[PDB]
């Protein structure tokens, strides 16, 4: 049986598994209220990704595919996606939409890019365009898992019928950013399907550990944050290895690399999210120069040492 | 000795260490007229990071500090920038590093957007303002010295940009004109030279060319199809650095495979210092599909005949 490990790199060289930033902090919450159930930045221990989750990190919250028209000098369009490559996806597939999808309700904030598929005469190269640009996940118009999205630029309509990626950098405005309701990946009234399931604790005196990213706004008043249940490196590193979890629970503990001091522990759940034994919203005081280093595998009636 | 190894990660599922987008293709070109000394995506095969390498993915061609006015008084699309540490605090200057990690590392003019998130919260106000704006990073301009710590950025916005904390996303290029991804920019400015650099990489094995991990670069308008070459993957330079491992001779053999059927499509030489070079001549993609990785096979010397793709 292959060895269960966790890489070593700190929190401070590793990226949000739900929008492509640096992770800020460890933070925690009480969540008893709220069903946590992102879409991205879902993998087990044994490397099985769920939800909407690729591999790629500059390719969370992005989508690429082709304008093909309007969406009333609104400077709205509708764009195809597709798979990276530019071929059309299967949308029969047990999945929630395609994969690094937006998985919030928000309005994400980034810039559309368009690179021609034709070369006019008297050139050698293809045209380009790029400007601001937003995509909403709230609109009747979001329906990634069938095939299209609304995006929308600022007081420009120089948009061709042409390849388009978006490049996410945060949100729009603050207010309507919801981050764990989740979008209706084929629009209005309808269900979603092939979704990685809410996480919780289900041990007394425990909360879900989150990894937390500030995110940026274009206006407003706001400190808007996103937070994932496990580093996106993380989530590379488990799908590689596909070591079999022996329990529910691996019992993981955050180490300075340098000293080796031990600074608290946690649990690391078979199905890719961590808890503390701690109760109230608080970051977690700790160096950003720390790891968390797989001790044990555990019960998960396993009684953690209290933060 | 620990055993070295590479991720098994195909190319389709790795990002370009020079610029934070996914990897499109391997690519081969002839360089022997070119000084191939890029400063990100350097890592020896023992996990050394070198030039202005560092880890955080999104962090590649990002700057951030504090915008504290605008640069000179001729121009209000221009202005002055800090450059810091990621949490906002100075960097050290003394360092035997060419500038601030995850600086750019070519010439040319890097679009992407400014945001700023002010450090007060108004009274009436429990948050601070915020507000974002699509900027161009020049790494010609003689206000580029980020290893000075400081740098111009541009908007086309020219009343809403604030002395606040500022960050700079990337997203790819203003124009294609400017770009020269092999050139190095003056860190420190005009008629300065650059310290602590890693150092250039060529073949020197007959018959041999340098293979890039390529991705496609976005323009913010005119005709062009730019590109940025990158030695090895972000997530290379990640897996070398966590491992450590000892390199045993200066080249390890690597074969391209396919992880579903264990088709060997090619080999090539994995030099110690973080560089491939395969037995090709002349500017050309390699044909193969992106399902495939790198398979470590053996320590061998540098002479060592590579199979003619």
């Amino acid at each position: 049986t292959k060895p269960f490990t966790i890489p070593i790199l700190t929190i401070g060289e590793m990226t949000n598994s739900r929008f492509p930033v640096a992770i800020d902090m460890l933070y925690t919450s009480p969540t008893e209220n709220l069903v946590v159930q992102p879409q991205n930045g879902r993998c087990t221990l044994e490397g099985e990704l769920l939800g909407t989750t690729q591999l790629v990190t500059p390719n969370i919250c992005s989508l690429r595919g082709a304008i093909t028209g309007h969406e009333d000098d609104n400077h709205k369009w509708h764009m195809t996606v597709t798979n990276p490559n530019g071929s059309a996806f299967d949308p029969t597939e047990d999945v929630p939409a395609p994969l690094g999808t937006p998985d919030f309700i928000g309005d994400v904030y980034g810039v559309l890019s368009q690179r021609n598929r034709n070369i006019e005469s008297g050139q050698t190269a293809p045209a380009n365009r790029s400007h601001e640009a937003v995509i909403s996940t709230r609109s009747n118009k979001f329906t990634p898992k069938l095939g299209s999205v609304m995006i929308a630029t600022w007081n420009t309509n120089d948009v061709e019928n042409q390849p388009t990626k978006f490049t996410p950098v945060g949100l729009e405005n603050p207010g309507s950013f919801h981050q764990w309701e989740l979008p209706n990946y084929s629009g209005a009234l309808t269900l979603n399907m092939g979704l990685a399931p809410p996480v919780f604790p289900t041990y007394p005196g425990e909360q879900l550990l989150f990894f937390r990213s500030y995110i940026p706004l274009k206006g407003g008043f706001g400190n808007s944050i996103i937070d994932c249940l496990v580093p996106q490196e993380w989530i590379q590193h488990f799908y590689q290895e596909s070591a079999p979890s022996q329990t529910d629970v691996a019992l993981i503990r955050y180490v300075n690399p340098e000293t080796g001091r031990v600074l608290f522990e946690a649990k690391l759940h078979r199905q890719g999210f961590i808890t503390v034994a701690k109760t109230g919203d608080s970051p977690i005081n700790v160096p950003a120069n720390g790891y968390f280093r797989f001790d044990s595998w555990v019960n998960s009636f396993y009684s953690l040492a209290p933060m």
